This record gives C-alpha cells, structure tokens and sequence, in this order.
C-alpha cells in the first residue's frame, strides 16, 4: 500500500496534466477548448472554495470520463483523436475508485546512513516549507507583473492593478489572489477561442498564434503559480495541524547568523528601499525617472526615522499610482519592472514601520572600528575610475576626511552625524544629476551603500565602546 499511498497524494495531478494534453492535441476545435475549460474549472474551485473542491473531486473526474467517452465514440488521424481521450479516462479510473478516498484522507487535516540521510532531509523539508509560506506572495506578484509587462494590453492590465494595489495595502492579499485566478482563466479561455477557424481577420489582448501551447503558456504558468501558492499554504497548515533572537547575536557566530536570517529586512530596510530607488534611476534614465529622484531627496532630508515613517504613507501610494500610469502610457515597458521591485520593497518597510511599534568578537571590531577606513578607500576609487568633474569631487572629499578623520571618529554624535550626512548628499546629487544630463551610476552606488552602512555603525551602541 506504499505506492497506493504515493498515488493517494502525488498522482491526482497526473489526471490534471492529462486534461491539458487532450485539450492541446492538434487543431483545437470547440470540444477540445471545452476540455480546457473543465480543467480550469477544477483548479479554480480549488482556490475559491477548498471544502467544495474536495467535495466534488472524483465525482467530477468521472463526469470528465463522461466527456471523453462521447468524443471518442463519435470521432490514424481520427483514431489518434480517440486514443488520447482514452488515455485520459484510464488515468482517471485508477485514482477515481482506488486512490481517491485515501487521498481525501491525506488531505483530511480536520540502512545506517539512510536513517541519517532521512533525518537530514527531514530538517531541510520542514525549513523550506516555513520560508515558502511567507515568501510566496512575492513570486506570485512578480510573475504576474513580468507577464503583463511584456504583453501590454487591456485585459492583462487588470492583473497589474490587482497585484499593485494589493502589495501596498496588504489586507487585500486574499481577494487579490481570488480575482487573479478567475481573470487569468478568462484570459486563457478568450485567447483560445481565438485560435478557431471562424475567428480570423490585439489591443484588448486576444490575438492569433500557432503554437497554441506556446501562445497560452505564459498565462497558464500564472494560474500555476497562484494555485501552487495555495497548495503550500494548506500543506504547511496540515503539517502543524497534525504534528535567532537578540540574545543569540551576542553569543556565537551561528547565533548571529540566525538573527539575520530571521531579521534583516526588519533592521536594514530603510537602507534597501533607498538602494532600490538608485537602481531605477540608473537603468531607465528617462524623464519619468526623475521624480523617483526627487522623492529620494525629500525623504532622505528628513533625517529622523520617525519623521520618515510619516511620509511612507505617501511614498507607497505614489509608487503604485506611477506604475499604473506608466503602464497606461505603454498601452496607449520591460524596464518598468524596476518600479515594481521598489513598490514591493517599500510596501514591506511600511510593515516594519507599524510592527516595531508593537571569533564573533573579532568580526565586531573589524566592522565597528576598521570600516570607516575602508569607506574612505572606496570614496577614492569611486572618483578615480570614472574620470569626470564629479569624480574630482570624490577625490577631494577623501583627502579632507583622511586629514580630519581622527577628530571625527571622536566627536559626539551630533557632529559625526552631520559630517556623514553631508557626504551622503554629494552622492545623491551626482546620481540625480548624471541623469538630468543624460560612465554611469554603478560606482556611485557601491559608494552609496558603504556610506549608509557607516551611518549605522556611527549610531550604534557598540560604537560607544
């Protein structure tokens, strides 16, 4: 019964895959397109109403066997169109009566070195589940954006709207998923009913193509992502249904490692949303990218984390209304993905901003003492690799900060901070300018990182020592 249980968990999808095979067996006429609709219906209900999906599993697979029958009976060329439906119904039969019930039971949440390997593999599995439970709205949202940024239309536009107004306001995430699934399927169905013989000669999305699979492959993978996400949610639910702190940082190296895998975007988050805005204005360099520049230099200027936390409400609204408007002006567009990667990062820092409200010794010396000195070498090599006028400015700031450096590393925070905040302005200006007047931004971005890291060392409690 080992293999029966394997089939009572990892083989229902064979029936689903076969559904597609039938639907895409050569020239798809109406009946093959309805076959697709049936496959879609199954997977869609899985998301919408899990309980009801489970209620009509094998019954519906047998109703499908009923479809395949009629086809083969009525309709070598003709025999190949009988063969495939037959193959489909055969697979169903096996699950239908023999593995369907123990599957409804697997979904019911309501030598020497082999044992060692099994334990190792077990650890991995559990951990990976946890990660993919929380980091999956990301990949869903990113893929539905990459698809609708390539195929600009007015029927894939709604998908951008969904995953770009549900990332800032994260209470909509469930309904985003729901409406995306139905709509992606509407797209799939319409585009297929356009590969017909009576449908012959684009803004609205629907067009004609000749690998019918290749054409409707993109939007099919989206349906896939969406559904796979729900599987992971419920699988992890089942696992626990049935069956890295601050202190750890100051103990061993592994203790610190854990603290950061747990929280990295918790702490270093304002810094990463600023290093994502520098990427937009470095890969796009147009004119609509200059407003991202002005936001950076009006958020950075309020130097207090608390004040910045009152402007984040508007930074996040702007970045979402700008992606939509720039894609309305691209329909009447594959670099607008940098305006997404940043609506993601910034929607996530809006979350930290409302949730904070609720041999290792060797490394700490070489980060909190001999790093100011490495930042100063980078300032030199930021301005002597790119020969320009702006580059001379960097050379001359290195010279000042090397001479009056010892005094700076000693002064009270007020002043240390003022001086480091001035050097940060030069960089943001060489970045906003190199754009307005157009050798690039890469070396000024390595620098913007280092200087934002040292602002954190100079404001710590470990620097007091």
């Amino acid at each position: 019964e080992l293999v029966k249980g394997v089939y009572a968990k990892y083989w229902i999808y064979v029936c689903a895959g076969m559904f597609i095979v039938v639907s895409f067996a050569g020239r798809l006429v109406v009946y093959k397109i309805v076959y697709m609709f049936l496959f879609l219906l199954c997977l869609t209900l899985f998301q919408v109403y899990y309980s009801l999906w489970r209620k009509l599993l094998k019954a519906f697979w047998w109703l499908v066997v009923a479809y395949t029958m009629l086809v083969l009976i009525a309709v070598s060329e003709l025999f190949s169109s009988i063969l495939v439906p037959g193959f489909f119904l055969l697979a169903c039969i096996l699950q239908l009566h023999y593995f369907h019930r123990p599957f409804m039971q697997l979904t019911d949440m309501e030598l020497e070195l082999a044992a060692g390997f099994s334990d190792v593999l077990s650890r991995v599995q559990v951990f990976l589940r946890r990660l993919l439970e929380l980091h999956v709205f990301k990949l869903v949202a990113l893929y539905t954006v990459w698809v609708a940024l390539k195929e600009v239309s007015v029927m894939n536009l709604l998908l951008v709207v969904l995953w770009a107004f549900a990332l800032p306001y994260p209470r909509f995430r469930p309904m985003a998923s729901c409406l995306s699934t139905v709509w992606t399927c509407v797209i799939i169905v319409c585009k297929m009913l356009y590969q017909l013989k009576v449908v012959n000669p684009n803004w609205f999305g629907v067009r004609k193509g000749f690998p019918n699979l290749g054409y409707i492959q993109n939007h099919l993978q989206v349906l896939l992502l969406l559904v796979f996400e729900a599987i992971v949610y419920r699988r992890q639910e089942h696992y626990r249904r049935q069956h890295g702190t601050r202190q750890q940082l100051d103990q061993d190296l592994l203790g610190c490692l854990k603290y950061f895998i747990n929280f990295f975007f918790y702490k270093f988050g304002l810094e990463i949303c600023f290093l994502m805005a520098v990427n937009v204005i470095g890969q796009r360099m147009n004119f609509l990218v200059t407003l991202h520049g002005c936001w950076l230099v009006a958020i950075l200027t309020r130097r207090h984390r608390q004040a910045i936390a009152r402007l984040w409400p508007n930074y996040c609204l702007f970045l979402a209304l700008f992606l939509l408007y720039q894609y309305l002006l691209c329909l009447g567009s594959t670099n607008l993905i940098s305006d997404f990667l940043l609506l993601l990062c910034a929607s996530q820092q809006w979350q930290v901003f409302s949730a904070e409200r609720t041999y290792l010794d060797m490394l700490k010396v070489a980060v909190f003492r001999y790093l100011f000195w490495l930042v100063l070498v980078v300032v030199f090599v930021t301005g002597a690799t790119r020969i320009s006028i702006f580059g001379l400015g960097y050379l001359l700031a290195c010279f000042y900060l090397l001479l009056f450096g010892t005094a700076l590393l000693q002064r009270d925070t007020r002043a240390r901070l003022v001086l480091w905040d001035c050097l940060i302005l030069y960089n943001v200006t060489v970045i906003i300018s190199k754009n307005m007047l157009s050798a690039g931004i890469i070396w000024d971005s390595v620098c913007f990182f280092f200087l934002l890291l040292q602002r954190r060392v100079f404001l710590s409690h470990y620097y007091l020592h």
